C-alpha cells in the first residue's frame, strides 16, 4: 500500500494518487496528472541525486511514498508511520489542508517538511508550522495578481466561487480583503462548493451565479475536480461564451478541468507559479512499463485508466503514443522539492563530516531542527535552470505566469499572455476571445 | 510533576485549559481561576462521587490522567500523545473547540472516545470527521440561532461581527452570517477577527475599526475570555462606553473574568449560555480545600498565589470564598455531567458484558472504544443538577439557552436572566437597562 526503497537516508513522501470518494469512501478515483506525474517525479529525483557522484557522494537516498487520497483525515493515518518515538524529512502534500494537518504531527517528532504544492497563507506563520516549507509562494501574491488582472480588463463586478477547506476559503479571502482595500473591484456574492455535495449541487452554484448576470467574471480557489464538475454544470445549462473564468493554481495549464469540456472553458484566464517543462523527466516517464516501474505499487491501476483498458490490455502500450501525455505543471516543484532536501543534507555534510567521502559516525542521526536550518539557507539553480530559495517564513518569492486558454481551429492550448512579478505584466495583444 | 496522576481500575483522560495561552509564541501564560481550577476540580470532585458510591460502578475505581491544555492545540496535541501508544479508556474535554478538534483527530485513530464540557463548533457534530467526540454542551447552530432572534426581537438590524482566531470564533460568526443570509432583514456591516498571537495596541485598533461603520453598534462577539477583556479595555481607554451594543456568546456567558475592574464598560451586553444551574455540592467540596489536603492537584498552589495575591507573604492559613470573592463557574455542571455520561456508559456496558458479577470480570479485562461510545450515545440519566443527560445520533445536546444582560444598580453588579432560548425565543424586554451614551458618532453614508 505505499512506496518502500532502502537507503542511508529516507525521505518521506506524500502524493495525492487518488481523489477523495463519494459521501462516506474514503479513496476514490485515480489521478493520473496530480497523481502519478508528481509521484513520479520524486522518485526520478531521487534516481538522478543517488545517480550524481558530486552531491552526496557514496550516499543512497531511501524512499516512503504514501497516498494521502485527497482527505486530511486518511493523510494522518497515513503520516503516523513516518513517527513512532527513520524519516528525516518529508516532501508534500499538495492540498494546504492536507499539508496543515501533517505540519502539526511532524513538528512534534521535529521532521521537516517541503511542499510543492500547498500555496494557503497560514502555511507560512513560523509559530504555528515552524518545521514547514515550499518550492510555492502562498496566495497572499497570487490574490492580489488576480485583484490586478480583474482592474486592467476592467471587470468591476465579479463572483467568488471556492472549495470548501483552507485552499479555497483562504484565497477568496484574501481576494475579498484586497479587493476592499482596493478601489474599483466590486464582489456580488461568495459561493461556496461543500467538500461532499449533494447530487444537483454544482447545477445549483451555476443557477445561483445567474442570479447577478451582470456579474460574468468568476475569480475561483476550487480543487482539481470541483472546477470540472462546475464547467460541466455550466455545459449541460448552455451557458457558453456567458462567464469570465478566473481560475487560480489549482486550475492552472491542467487538462483535468477541460477535458471533453473545451468549448465553456474558452478565455478562461488562469494563474500558475513559474515553471517550465523538465525534458528529463519526460524521457523518463515515456519509457515506463508495467515490467520495469515495479516500484510504483500504482503504476498498474494507472495503466489500466490511461490506456482505457483491464489486465483488454495488450501489455506493450506506450505512453505517449497509445495516449496523449504532457507533463504536470507542479512537476518542477516536486524535483525541486527534493534537490532542496538534498543539498540541505548535502551542506550538513560538508560541516559535521570534513574531507569524508560518505557518511560520518557524526552524522549517525540527522538532527530535524538543525536540517530546518539548512533548508531555509540553501541557494541552488534547479531542474530548469531557475534558482531556488526560501525566505524566514519558508516562502518561495512571489512570481507567476498567466495563462488564457484558447482555440485557434480545433487545437487547445494555454497561451501565455503574461506575467506577475510584483507587478501586473498582461500583454492584451496575445489575448483572445 | 506536569499533570494530575491517580491510579484506578478505569482510568479517564482529562483536559483543561489551567492556564491561558502566552503572548506571542510562548506557549502558557496566567492560570485560569475559573476557566481552569474550577473545571479540572469539578472532574475530581465528580470522580471522588462516582467511586464512594456502591450502586454506580460498584466495586470499581475510576483512575485519573488530567493534562493542561495551556489553550493551546499544538500544547494540548503534545500532551494528547501521553493518552496513546499502540491504558486510556476515555477523555473528558476539551474547552475550547479548536483544541478539542485537534485532539479528535488523534484520538479517532485509537479509538478512544471524548465528551466535551464547553467545546460548540458545529463541526464537531460530523460523524465522518469526529466520529468518537461527544459533548454534553449545544453546537453553535443552535447559538447562533438565537443570537439572531435576539437582534430581531431589539430591532437592531445593522450589526458587525467579531471573532478570535481559530474554530470556534470563526465558524460561530460564520454560522450566525449564513442564517442571516438566508431569512430575514438583518445585515451585517463589516466582519472583525481578533489575531491569535496580537501585536502590542491591536485591541485599540480593532475598536477603531468597528468604528468606521458608526451606526453599527450591535457587535455579535465570538471570543474567548482573554479576548473579550482586552477588547473591552480597549473600549474603556478609548472612552467607548455607552455606544457598543455587545452581543456575547457562551464564552463570555456569565462569567467574572471579562468584567472583572472594567464593570463600567461592560453595562448593557446581552450574554448566552446553556442551560445550567449552581451546583451546591461542589461548592462544599471547593471551598474546603486547602494547600495540606488538595496535594492530588500540582496547579492548586499556583492557584493559592494567584487567588489571594501572595507568595508561597502567604499565611496558608486562607480560606476560599472567605478571604476572596467566590463564584462557581458556569460550566461546572457540564463538566461534572460528562464525567457521569463515561462512568454510566460503563455501567451499562458492565451490565452486559459482566451480568452477574460485582466488578470488573474478565470480559471487562480491555474495554473496546467502539463499543463503549455506542453505550456513551444511549446513555439517559438525570444529572448533577438534576436535568436530564441525552445524545443525539451525531453526539450533541439540544438547544437550549439563557440570556442574561449585565446591569448595575448602584454598588452591585449581575447577569440578570431576562429570557431563554428553547427552539423558540421567550425575551423580556421590561427588564432590560441600557448604559447611558457618553460619545456620539455621526455618520455620512
Ligand atoms: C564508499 O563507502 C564504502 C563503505 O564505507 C567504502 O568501502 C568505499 O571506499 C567508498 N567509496 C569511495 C569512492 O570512497
Ligand atoms: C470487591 O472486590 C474484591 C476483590 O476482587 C473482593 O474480594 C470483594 O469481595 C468485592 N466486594 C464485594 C462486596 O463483592
Ligand atoms: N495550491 C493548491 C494545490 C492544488 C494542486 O495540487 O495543484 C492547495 O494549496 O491546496
Ligand atoms: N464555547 C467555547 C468554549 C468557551 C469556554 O470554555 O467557556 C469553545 O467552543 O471554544
Amino acid at each position: 500500500h505505499s512506496i518502500r526503497v532502502d537507503g542511508d537516508i529516507i525521505l518521506g513522501g506524500l502524493f495525492p494518487v487518488h481523489a477523495k470518494g463519494e459521501r462516506g469512501v474514503p479513496c476514490g478515483e485515480l489521478k493520473k496528472e496530480k497523481g502519478i506525474h508528481r509521484l513520479e517525479a520524486m522518485l526520478y529525483a531521487i534516481d538522478q541525486i543517488n545517480k550524481d557522484p558530486d552531491l552526496l557522494s557514496n550516499i543512497t537516498l531511501g524512499v516512503r511514498i504514501l497516498d494521502t487520497c485527497s482527505r486530511d483525515t486518511y493523510a494522518l493515518e497515513q503520516s503516523l508511520t513516518f513517527v513512532q518515538a527513520k524519516i528525516s524529512g518529508v516532501i508534500g502534500a499538495a492540498a494546504s489542508s492536507v499539508s496543515i494537518m501533517v505540519a502539526n504531527i511532524l513538528r512534534l517528532f521535529k521532521i521537516p517538511q517541503i511542499s510543492y504544492a500547498s500555496t494557503a497563507p497560514e502555511l507560512s506563520d513560523n509559530t504555528r508550522y515552524d518545521f514547514f516549507s515550499r518550492v510555492v509562494p502562498p496566495d497572499s501574491y497570487q490574490a492580489q495578481a488576480m485583484v490586478d488582472i480583474v482592474t486592467a480588463l476592467g471587470w468591476n463586478y465579479v463572483s467568488t466561487l471556492a472549495s470548501e477547506g483552507n485552499y479555497g476559503e483562504s484565497g477568496v479571502e484574501a481576494f475579498t480583503q484586497i479587493s476592499r482595500e482596493i478601489g474599483g473591484v466590486s464582489i456580488a456574492q461568495s459561493q461556496k462548493i461543500p467538500r461532499e455535495p449533494r447530487p444537483g449541487e454544482f447545477e445549483k452554484i451555476i443557477k445561483r451565479l445567474l442570479e447577478t448576470p451582470n456579474a460574468r467574471a468568476v475569480i475561483m480557489f476550487a480543487n482539481e475536480d470541483d472546477i470540472r464538475r462546475i464547467l460541466e454544470a455550466a455545459k449541460k445549462l448552455q451557458q457558453s461564451g456567458h462567464f469570465l473564468w478566473i481560475g487560480s493554481d489549482s486550475w492552472g495549464s491542467k487538462i483535468a478541468p477541460v477535458y471533453q469540456q473545451e468549448e465553456i472553458a474558452e478565455g478562461a484566464v488562469t494563474i500558475l507559479p513559474k515553471r517550465a517543462s523538465i525534458d528529463g523527466f519526460d524521457r523518463y516517464f515515456r519509457s515506463r512499463t508495467l515490467a520495469n516501474n515495479r516500484r510504483n505499487v500504482w503504476f498498474a491501476e494507472f495503466w489500466e485508466e490511461n490506456f482505457g483498458c483491464k489486465l483488454k490490455c495488450t501489455g506493450l502500450e506506450r505512453i505517449a503514443r497509445d495516449s496523449s501525455y504532457e507533463q504536470e505543471g507542479k512537476v518542477q516543484f516536486v524535483i525541486d522539492a527534493v534537490y532542496s532536501m538534498a543539498y540541505a543534507l548535502h551542506n550538513m555534510h560538508k560541516d559535521l563530516c570534513p574531507g569524508y567521502i560518505g557518511l560520518c559516525p557524526r552524522m549517525s542521526t540527522i538532527d530535524g531542527k538543525e536540517l530546518l536550518g539548512y533548508i531555509r539557507a540553501v541557494n541552488f539553480n534547479g531542474s530548469a535552470g531557475t534558482p531556488v530559495t526560501f525566505n524566514e517564513n519558508g516562502d518561495a518569492p512571489g512570481r507567476y505566469d498567466i495563462f488564457q486558454y484558447q482555440i485557434t481551429n480545433k487545437s487547445t492550448e494555454y497561451k501565455v499572455i503574461g506575467h506577475w512579478t510584483n507587478q501586473l505584466h498582461l500583454k492584451v495583444e496575445d489575448m483572445q476571445w
